[PDB]
């Protein structure tokens, strides 16, 4: 009584959540920009995704997709510099809070992590390089 | 190996709550107009509701900005399912539990229709 408000934490719910973000991306539903991925001169690696979840996982996404203007379509974003193979685990990590790595890409994983600045990932790298 | 970061999905919630809050990067303005009280606009991306309800989900699976009418809920109603689904927490008291409990319901968010029913068994 007394008209007060109470609030409720639903534990489970995050993580569904993403889960169902993650079946979207998977199925190519509601993406709005597309990842071009040239290293090295190898062909261009394409990923689709949705920028509030790109943004969510990294500040380097979150200023690219914020700061500008574009055509508010799907937009096609030219990104060089980074492997393809890491650039699809960050998107990975983005929709499921999970990252693989093993001794011979930790450091390829690493190096991806600091450039897009995904400070949990890095410290997970750290992590696995030191044990 | 693989690890995962526990605390990842409830900062990036967090995050995604900015933006809508920001109004950056929203896909959808829901307008919603109920009996005779003001409508209301509420930008969102429609990824996140998607998330929170099959409902939502159904509804968005068009490019660009998509405005969205809804009628017979009241504005305040959406606005708790809204900020439920970019932060997975929900807000209610004695007034108005049934009134959240009818919009998560109508949404199929079953999380929040068991936490109204707690709410107004413990009554
Ligand atoms: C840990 C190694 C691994 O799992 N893989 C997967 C199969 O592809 C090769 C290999 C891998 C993974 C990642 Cl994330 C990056 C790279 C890589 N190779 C060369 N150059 C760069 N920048 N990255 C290989
Ligand atoms: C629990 C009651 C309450 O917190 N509030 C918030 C401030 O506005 C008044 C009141 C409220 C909340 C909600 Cl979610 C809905 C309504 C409401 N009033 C009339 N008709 C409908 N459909 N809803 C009031």
């Amino acid at each position: 009584m007394g008209n007060r408000t109470f609030s409720y934490t639903l534990e489970d719910h995050t993580k569904q959540a993403f889960g169902i973000m993650n079946e979207l991306r998977l199925s190519q539903q509601l993406c709005d920009v597309t990842l071009q991925v040239k290293y090295q001169d190898a062909p261009a690696a394409q990923f689709m995704a949705h920028k509030v979840v790109l943004a969510s996982s990294s500040p380097v996404f979150k200023a690219m997709f914020t700061n500008g203007l574009r055509e508010q379509g799907m937009e096609v974003v030219s990104i060089e510099g980074i492997h393809p193979k890491v650039m699809e685990r960050l998107i990975e990590f983005a929709y499921t809070a999970s990252i693989s790595m093993g001794e011979k890409c930790v450091l390829h994983v690493m190096n991806g992590a600091v450039m897009y600045q995904i400070d949990s990932v890095v410290r997970a790298c750290a992590d696995f390089l030191v044990q």
